[PDB]
């Protein structure tokens, strides 16, 4: 599909770290987060789905995924979602909000939840 | 393990929407979000992470999933992801805040996506 | 005005922190953040905006306010923005969602911004 | 001030909107947001607060500010608030996130807050 090979590939955001993604034809998305450095200990899984049936009116197509910071040798106790759309073309991007929220005591769960905002770009 | 378990199960959100969610070794998260009504038309698939090793000092697990707003019969262009963490004790929590995009044009991309709260107790 | 006698008062958070809101003709809104405790040094000051003709067909009030957490005693180098809708009524409520940011490096800006959501309650 | 001189003045979005604000001794924010084409009846009054004693290890400028978008002419029945930066030097920025709350019946709560991001570059 035009959503399915559009999202797989390489994405670079604007911090420079590197989201590579597949996307199947029932909605999945997997694949790695890793860092702007390229570190092994930096791969981190992700999923999420999408839109595998996108409106045809030149609309994005909507899309979100969830990193937990949990690998083979590092946990940060922490989860981010990304929230966004694709948009095709040349010069496609992903334009996404996220949200991170750490693990925290009752206490301190006012303080748990970072917001932002990340776009990608598409590297091959 | 405890985070596993806790994870695993029924939960409703307190517009009485239901999440069943199965917790993996590995970190995984799938499962279905569910309208308070029940309705097979109304069921969507969610996938998502959580810390499969949380921090042991009293704070929550944090996770977060996905889902599209596609399945068999209906396709709303959309997507929302949840973050945050679950909670466990007698009364256990699943505390979170959620990002909705939908796939829109890029002059309406400002109002693509909806943020909002959602706090799911475990009713199996 | 309805909207401006709903509004003007004194408020109770969740974490049982105190908005102490003067609404105005005008649209303007003005007022005191206090913490749980009472202290005199945990003053800060709020200002802001509401809908002073807001709809009648049962829709809340829309409203956002602003504190810079700097009074004369403490600077938190930071500030968040509440933003909701007063819901009139027997047992009325703010309803909120906010942003607080930091003072931030560039390198730390991702850090910037916590989100979370207060629910206030009229103080008698 | 630094603070105070620096966010003074007239700054563009990335949609093109204007944001003429004034920063005060004592912490105020002031000013008018304005559409992208000049529309006198597309001129909202705003109001915040800012840190006026930021920290000065490169950090940038906390603040916030309040739209209710209502005028003489118009009435949208919500609000937007901005939480953000200002970071000042050569190429000075306004980094934001925003909320904007429409006035909904309870049952459409979940529909009443978007969230976004606006950047500002300064006119003069």
């Amino acid at each position: 599909g035009s959503a399915e090979a559009g999202i797989t590939g390489t994405w670079s955001d604007q911090l420079g770290d590197t989201f590579i993604v597949t996307a199947g034809a029932d909605g999945a998305l997997t694949g790695t987060y890793e860092n702007a450095v390229g570190n092994a200990e930096s791969r981190y899984v992700l999923t999420g789905r999408y839109d595998s049936a996108p409106a045809t009116d030149g609309s994005g197509t909507a899309l979100g995924w969830t990193v937990a910071w949990k690998n083979n040798s590092k946990n940060a106790h922490s989860a981010t979602t990304w929230s966004g759309q694709y948009v095709g073309g040349a010069d496609a991007k992903i334009n996404t909000q996220w949200l991170l929220t750490s693990g925290t005591t009752n206490a301190n769960a006012w303080k748990s939840t970072l917001v932002g905002h990340d776009t990608f770009t598409k590297v091959k």
